[PDB]
């Protein structure tokens, strides 16, 4: 039966199930409040399937420079057609591949780049505007939205959304790879996974992202959506609280010490954008230092609610197109303030 919303995390994340219903704000409010992400699913069933394609995005801006990410060892890729990025994104044979011979595990780097998705875009832009979930919080107008509102002693958001485009991580070794490092930002976010692409054929790897989920940190009932096998799993999150950052950069310092980098008693781990923690440093974190985080897998049409302050990391499981809007709650504004 169709219900508001259940828990996933053993209770600790909220699911919203309708993302148009005008009562979720209700339920929304406290989570939220308390500092916690939450989850909100069925966007895609809102929004314009032809719009969100790899194949469009070849068709329309495919002559466009831009520069690529190799995933497994952080090397750009400088001055590059974005064809070559969209023609590869599930065709394996099509993809780019290493002097070795294997296909890389590439992200596509600020594209539409800055502040340019609106101008680029006008048709996505509205599709996706008009379609977010908590649309007061998440709007650029929303009346629970102070981006607009605030004077220069707070940092505001860049004009959004912005496209988040990356391939799946493949083997056992990339297992301890992200997507996007650890880091924080000092806005709230609201980021929708609008396409999965799962390769079939020559090059998949459907064996190892159900082992990834069968050996990790996930809760049963998220094992129990994987092995349904009704919806496209798109990439694995870890969310810490914003409380628990300070304790996050020690440990961070300790194991840079421990590695042989030499690094200033103050330089700030989380910033640097460096670091993946593995099931090794997630169990480290929890026995040393006493944090737990949330584990959460994003599906086709969820949107992660993302708050203020929150380290986060991203490992795709499989290739994703996702959208993110930025925006500035009451709740969380003390996190953008600039004294004190
Ligand atoms: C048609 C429509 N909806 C259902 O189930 C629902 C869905 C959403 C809710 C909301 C969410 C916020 N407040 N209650 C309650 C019941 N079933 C058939
Ligand atoms: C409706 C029905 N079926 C689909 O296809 C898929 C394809 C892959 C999966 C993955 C694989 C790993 N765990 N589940 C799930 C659903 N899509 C929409
Ligand atoms: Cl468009
Ligand atoms: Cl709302
Ligand atoms: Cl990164
Ligand atoms: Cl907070
Ligand atoms: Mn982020």
């Amino acid at each position: 039966s169709m219900t508001s919303h259940s828990w996933l995390c053993d209770g600790r994340l909220l699911c919203l199930h309708d993302p148009s219903n005008k009562n979720n704000w209700k339920i929304f409010r406290e989570c939220w409040k308390q500092g916690q992400p939450v989850l909100v699913s069925g966007v895609h069933k809102k929004l314009k399937s032809e719009l969100w394609k790899p194949e469009a995005f070849s068709q329309e801006f495919g002559d466009q420079d831009v520069d690529l990410v190799n995933c497994r060892n952080c090397a750009i890729i400088s001055d590059v057609k974005v064809r070559d990025f969209w023609d590869g994104f599930e065709i394996i044979c099509k993809r780019l591949r290493s002097e070795d011979g294997q296909p890389m595990v590439l992200k596509l780097k600020d594209w539409p780049p800055g502040e340019d998705f609106r101008d680029m875009m006008p048709t996505r832009f509205e599709d996706l505007m008009e379609n977010l979930p908590l649309p007061e919080y998440t709007k650029r107008d929303g009346r629970l939205n102070l981006a607009s509102r605030l004077p220069s002693y707070f940092v505001r958001p860049d004009l959004g959304p912005k496209m988040y485009n990356a391939y799946g991580l493949i083997t056992a070794e990339d297992r301890r790879v992200g997507t996007t490092n650890l880091h924080l930002d000092v806005s709230d976010a609201v980021n929708v996974m609008v396409y999965v692409g799962i390769p079939i054929g020559e090059g998949a790897h459907d064996e190892e992202v159900l082992k990834t989920i069968d050996e990790g940190d996930a809760d049963e009932v998220t094992k129990e959506r994987i092995h349904d096998h009704k919806e496209k799993p798109g990439a694995l999150w870890h969310i810490y609280a914003a409380k628990d950052a300070e304790k996050i950069r020690e440990l961070l310092r300790k194991v840079g010490e421990e590695q042989g980098q030499e690094n200033p008693p103050d330089h700030d781990p989380i910033h640097d954008q460096s670091w993946y923690l593995d099931q090794t440093l997630r169990k480290r974190l929890y026995e040393e230092y006493g944090v737990q985080g949330w584990a959460i897998v994003q599906f086709l049409g969820d949107a992660v609610f993302i708050p203020a302050g929150a380290p986060h990391q991203v490992h795709n499981l499989y290739s994703c197109i996702k959208v993110a809007e930025d925006f500035v709650s009451p709740e969380h504004v003390k996190h953008c303030f600039r004294l004190t």
